[PDB]
């Protein structure tokens, strides 16, 4: 398959990443740089993110998700279903808003796209109505992560995917934070994509610190797999 054979040409080997996020969340404003490398025959994604404005307002976990679907590894039996990297090298916008039960929300805005060689994802994230002694601004999650699936479809009227999932952040007390996605994908480029059946993507994710990085900071180690489609 051509088209198949194009997105996996740009994905068969280590490919840098780059990542630039501009936030504020209730007027708390903030910016954070992430490097790392995806390597998509494996799904795997190692990234660091660094809070270039000092103390990162809310809660490393919070922003996981917002921080490259196109690193994910289709078997070889959906490779038509790859809407992600079919759209590369010209890439594609992902929106979402995230809902924080009993709490505000996140509304996001990424390109996602190649720079010559390096994977580019530049974000712009706005949080509203956030409790001011919440889980969020308070600083109660726990810097862990659970596994999760994420559900894709065809949004035939956008010539994208629509995507929806819920994440259970831990709160410090034993108690979860639910974070209710939906999500938006289109293409940048006026060329033809590859609309899926609906499928999913499990992802495994693991936090970690720098021990020599004093910078506000998240190490991220991510696997992420497609399936559902037999």
């Amino acid at each position: 398959d051509p088209m198949v054979s194009k997105g996996e040409e740009l994905f068969t080997g280590v490919v840098p990443i780059l990542v630039e996020l501009d936030g504020d969340v209730n007027g708390h404003k903030f910016s954070v740089s992430g490097e790392g490398e995806g390597d998509a025959t494996y799904g795997k994604l190692t990234l660091k993110f660094i809070c270039t404005t000092g103390k990162l307002p809310v809660p490393w976990p919070t922003l996981v998700t917002t921080f490259l679907m196109c690193f994910a590894r289709y078997p070889d039996h959906m490779k038509q279903h790859d809407f992600f990297k079919s759209a590369m090298p010209e890439g594609y916008v992902q929106e979402r808003t995230i809902f924080f039960k009993d709490d505000g929300n996140y509304k996001t805005r990424a390109e996602v796209k190649f720079e010559g060689d390096t994977l580019v994802n530049r974000i712009e994230l706005k949080g509203i109505d956030f409790k001011e002694d919440g889980n969020i601004l308070g600083h109660k999650l726990e810097y862990n992560y659970n596994s999760h699936n994420v559900y894709i479809m065809a949004d035939k009227q956008k010539n994208g995917i629509k995507v929806n999932f819920k994440i259970r952040h831990n709160i410090e007390d034993g108690s979860v934070q639910l974070a209710d996605h939906y999500q938006q994908n289109t293409p940048i480029g006026d060329g033809p994509v590859l609309l899926p059946d609906n499928h999913y993507l499990s992802y495994q994710s693991a936090l970690s610190k720098d021990p020599n990085e004093k910078r506000d900071h998240m190490v991220l180690l991510e696997f992420v797999t497609a399936a559902g489609i037999t």
